[PDB]
């Protein structure tokens, strides 16, 4: 069980399911104006629409999201209007390193893997900000399980995760350089971090360290 | 029968209702009643919200500190009844909503409180939303809970709604007191499923 | 199986033991300078030392305490050194009503039952002041639930409780009198009340109608 | 055997581990090792602490930016090594206490660290505590639960609590690769019972 960086605590999914999703709580307020989140992941199926993190608020269901389609990954804030696309990306069964960006000042979207820009575009949600109190979840969207499940059987996800990090301010390129590095298990963010921050799996998700 | 009325000995992050109907709630033109005895109203006070993942304000009605609120269609659209709410005794709280022109009015123990027109005309509620009593729809899941201030403080009963307008003659007959016999098309009293969860528990 | 007040909700203590009691969960800090107490209680046996509501830090577990003893009724803050007793108010299987007070600027104490006034005394824990962030629990000490961690036996309690409301300045003596009424469970304080504020009983602890 | 160890992915508000000796704890001269590699290291992050009702802070050893401190009776008796911590690497902290004279030192990796006199002299540890891993001591499932500042990150093994002090002979000896068989003459690692809770797990 090989692992890209020294990190030894990676959550597995085993198989999708209406039940199976990662809970976060970070310990500081989520109001975020210009925010960078990295992960890993090892991929095992892709459908048309994989969530791995996602962050929305009651009255909105899609604040943030990171998900894949077949070969190409998106990039999701605001609003379900912003996208960011970037096309033949991942390889089914392999480690991979994503990482977005954003900045509300001007609205300038980026996207990195596996340490080299694939997408960028400019004015995007525009004059907004994330507003906090949300509910954050790795793996899954923002919906119900206290009865009669709710989550929706093919937005799950099936695979590995490691290093979820997520900043709150926009970050240098050669930094989104370093975190994909043999031996960067140790740098971590400030809003949530790997390891340190409470990561809580739910119906099935379990640490594989 | 008129035997059973929950009971919400608190307020608090994990204390709710939930039904679970039959047939598919994507009605038109609706009436629901219910009976409430409030320990203590704040500004906000849930009794029975309905929403689905892009509306938390489907069908809502929420006291006030006098007032009773009827909301349809969302936050926008408002209806209020002054000053016919009295803690510590049993009232019957039941509105009327028509899809046609948007006609709406509020029944209050058997009498006509307030009244509107052109309010959501034409908006079909719909379906895959989730029903519950006494709180408004939030994170079901442990991450946090619901808005401690909008719980539900005291007792209810005889929750029921109904899949067509009501006729005047009909909404008295509800407020009798035999009328615990009658349930409505859609949730009826004592017949549709009701999970109380997180402190509220059932009283015989 | 009547009671006090027009109130239905009523916990119930069958039998003491070292995992029974009750937890209050206030909304609003704990930090009092003059609170004044109360509560209904109808007792089945009365031993060496029996809790009925006790409030307790980390660093000091005697903060607030008012336990029965035989025919004397007991109300302790700040610490064991501060006391105050009446001789013999309570009789066994009778509701009756009690209530505290006290007061940091002078160190002023009292103590009613059923209205009328019993022990009252001055210069108790003077210039003290009660710390927030405590642990509150009604009928047991402050001990600890969690695994290895029992609490005594003999200081449980077993009857009936409510009414428990704890304000958080000194009453009027009028005011005192008329919270044990028959019809006027109506009243209720703003630190604690009855039928608002969180009360989760465990361990066999039991509402009632 | 050393091919287990316990695991603390996050430090959140429930997170502990609690330990059960099978004979009194009541002890005037002692000596406690451990095996620490935190991932991340805040202003006071509790590595093993022991506190009766009245005395919560009876035992402990707490982790600072680059320094461990060692308590022994209360706040006001203290006892710091400066700079022999390091983050993502294995090391070996240990201390000894003698209350005959309060005679104290502190052994990090198998070499001396620091050491005082008059280290609470005379004052008996008294038994009816209880002794935990990795979280000070106080209620878990009423007021929330413990501090999530003290709560600790990391892997943690070899847990040993000695009835008498050691010699500088022995102390060596415990940091040895085959060393993990030795067990304390009050708690032992792999043998004394211990029951991880809130999301701290064993790991093989
Ligand atoms: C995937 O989603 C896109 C969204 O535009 C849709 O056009 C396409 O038909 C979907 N494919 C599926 C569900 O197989
Ligand atoms: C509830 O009512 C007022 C308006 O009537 C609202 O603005 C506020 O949120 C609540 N009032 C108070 C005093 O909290
Ligand atoms: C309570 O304690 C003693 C034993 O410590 C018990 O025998 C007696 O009933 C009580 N004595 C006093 C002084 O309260
Ligand atoms: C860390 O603790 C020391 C006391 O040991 C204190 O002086 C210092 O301000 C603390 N720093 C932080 C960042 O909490």
């Amino acid at each position: 069980s090989w692992l890209p960086a020294g990190c030894e605590t990676a959550i597995l999914f085993p198989m999708r399911s209406k039940k199976i999703f990662g809970s976060v709580h970070p310990v500081r307020p989520m109001r975020l104006e210009s925010f960078s989140a990295c992960i890993w992941v090892k991929a095992t199926d892709v459908l048309n629409k994989t969530i791995l993190f996602s962050y929305g608020t009651k009255r909105n269901p899609y604040e943030i999201q990171l998900y894949l389609s077949y070969q190409s990954i998106v990039f999701v804030v605001g609003g379900e209007e912003n996208k960011l696309v970037a096309e033949a990306m991942v390889s089914l069964g392999r480690w991979t390193h994503l990482c977005g960006t954003w900045n509300s000042e001007e609205g300038l979207t980026s996207l990195w893997v596996n340490g080299e820009l694939a997408a960028t575009t400019v004015e995007m949600a525009t004059g907004h900000i994330v507003p906090e109190g949300g509910i954050l979840q790795i793996g899954q969207e923002k919906n119900g399980c206290c009865v009669g499940g709710g989550f929706d059987e093919t937005l799950a996800f099936s695979g590995r995760l490691t290093g979820f990090n997520i900043w709150d301010s926009v970050l240098s390129n050669e930094e989104i350089r370093e975190t994909g590095g043999a031996e960067s298990c140790h740098i971590r963010g400030n809003i949530v971090g790997w390891g340190v921050t409470e990561i809580q799996p739910h119906g099935g998700a379990q640490y594989v360290s």
